[PDB]
C-alpha cells in the first residue's frame, strides 16, 4: 500500500472521519466501521484532502481535460483537488460543477466553471448507492463532453443488491473506471500493523467474508 | 497600492478578467470597464485567488471564526480561501455554505460545513446591488452567528440609486465592515502608471466624475 494511502486512513482516523463502533448503513446493513467525509470542514481539511486527491489522480495515470463536483458536496472537493493539482504537480486544469437548480417543472443543467468540454473527470467523496452520479453522467452526457474517470476517498467493496458493489455496476453501466484513494482492502492491511486494533481488525474481517466483493 | 493588490490587477487584466470597453452594468449604466470574475475557471486561477484573498483578510486584521461562501458562486471562493489561509497564513479556519436549496413552499436554511457559530467572515466575489448578503445575512443571523465582515473582490465605488454605493449601504444596514481586494482607485492609480493605457485612464477617470462615490 502506498504512502499517500497510509496518511489518509491516519488522518481519516484522526479527524475521527474513520470510525470504528457500529452503524447501520442506508443500506440497511449493519457496519463496523464507517466514513463521513462531511467531518472534513476546515480550511487544513480542506487543504490536505485535495492534496491526497491529486496524488490519486495523479498516480492513475488516467487522461483527462477537467473536473467536474458535483450537486453540492463536490464542489470543495473538485475545487481543492483542483488547487492541489496546479500548486504541487504543476497541472493547471479546468473545472466546472452544476447549479443542482431546477427552478421550474422539469430538471436543471446550469454549469458554473470551465466548459463541459472533453474528457471529464468526476469528483466526489463516496459512492453508496452510485446514483447520484447517475444524475451526473447525464449532464456530461448531454453537453456532448466524455467520462474519464470517478475518484472518490473509499471504495468499501462489499455487495450492492445483486453480487457486484455499486462501484462495479457504475463502471458497468457507464463504461469508465472509478478510482479512489482507499479501499476496504487497505483498511485492513492497516489494521493488520497495529497490534492494539485487533478487535477492529476481527470486525472488519468479519464483515469483509460477509458481504466483502 | 500594496503589492498584492498590483498583482491582483495584473492578473485580472491577465485573464481578462477585467475589461476596457464600453459595457452595460445591471443598473442600467454604461461603463468604461468591467469585472467578471466568473472568467477565473481554473485550478491555478483558483490558486493563485485564494491566495489574494487571504492576503487581504489578514492584512484587514479583522477577527472571524469562520467563513461562508455563498449561494453558489462563494463556495469555491470560500473553499479557495481557506485553503489558502492554513497553507500559507497559518490559520486553520472552519468554513460553511449553504445550499440554495428550498425545495417546498418556502426558503432554505441547510448548510454544508462548520456551524455557523461565532464571527463570521462572509466570503463573495462583487456586489453590484448588496441584495444577495442581505438573503445570506439572515442566515447568519438565524442560526444566531454574528456577522464580522464581508469580503469581495473589488470596490466600484459608485453611487447606488441614491447617494452612497450598494457597499456603504449593506454596511450601513449590517453594521459590518465590507473589505476587498482593491478598488477603483487602485485601479486608477495603476492606470496611472502604464502610459500606454491612458485612454483607459481618461475613460475611468470621467466615469469616477459623473458616478464615483
Ligand atoms: O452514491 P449515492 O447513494 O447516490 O450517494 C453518494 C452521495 O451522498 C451524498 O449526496 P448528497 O446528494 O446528499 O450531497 P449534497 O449535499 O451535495 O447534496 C454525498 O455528497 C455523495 O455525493
Ligand atoms: O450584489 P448582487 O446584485 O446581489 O449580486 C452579486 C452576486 O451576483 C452573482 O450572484 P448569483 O446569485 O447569480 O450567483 P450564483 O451563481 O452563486 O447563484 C454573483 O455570484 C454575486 O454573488
Ligand atoms: O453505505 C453507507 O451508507 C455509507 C458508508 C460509509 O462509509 N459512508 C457513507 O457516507 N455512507
Ligand atoms: O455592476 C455590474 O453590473 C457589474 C460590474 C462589474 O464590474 N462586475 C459585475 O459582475 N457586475
Ligand atoms: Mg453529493
Ligand atoms: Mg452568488
Amino acid at each position: 500500500m502506498k504512502p499517500y494511502q497510509r496518511q489518509f486512513i491516519e488522518f481519516a482516523l484522526n479527524k475521527q472521519v474513520l470510525k470504528f463502533g457500529e452503524f447501520t448503513l442506508k443500506s440497511g446493513r449493519k457496519s463496523p466501521y464507517f466514513f463521513n467525509a462531511g467531518l472534513f470542514n476546515t480550511g487544513r481539511d480542506l487543504a490536505l484532502l485535495g492534496r491526497f486527491y491529486a496524488e490519486a489522480l495523479v498516480d492513475s495515470g488516467i487522461e483527462f481535460d477537467l473536473l467536474f463536483g458535483p450537486a453540492y458536496k463536490g464542489i470543495p472537493i473538485a475545487t481543492t483537488t483542483a488547487v492541489a493539482l496546479a500548486e504541487h504537480h504543476d497541472k493547471d486544469l479546468p473545472y466546472c460543477f452544476n447549479r443542482k437548480e431546477a427552478k421550474d417543472h422539469g430538471e436543471g443543467g446550469s454549469l458554473v466553471g470551465s466548459a463541459l468540454q472533453g474528457r471529464v473527470m468526476l469528483v466526489d467523496d463516496v459512492i453508496t448507492a452510485g446514483t447520484a452520479i447517475r444524475e451526473s453522467m447525464e449532464i456530461i452526457q448531454a453537453h456532448g463532453a466524455t467520462l474519464a474517470g470517478v475518484l472518490i476517498s473509499l471504495d468499501r467493496q462489499e455487495r450492492g443488491r445483486g453480487e457486484i458493489s455499486a462501484i462495479q455496476e457504475v463502471e458497468r453501466d457507464y463504461g469508465c473506471k472509478v478510482i479512489s484513494i482507499i479501499t476496504l482492502k487497505d483498511l485492513i492491511a492497516y489494521l493488520e500493523e497495529k497490534p492494539d486494533m485487533a478487535e477492529h481488525l476481527a470486525a472488519v474481517r468479519a464483515y469483509r467474508e460477509e458481504f466483502g466483493v
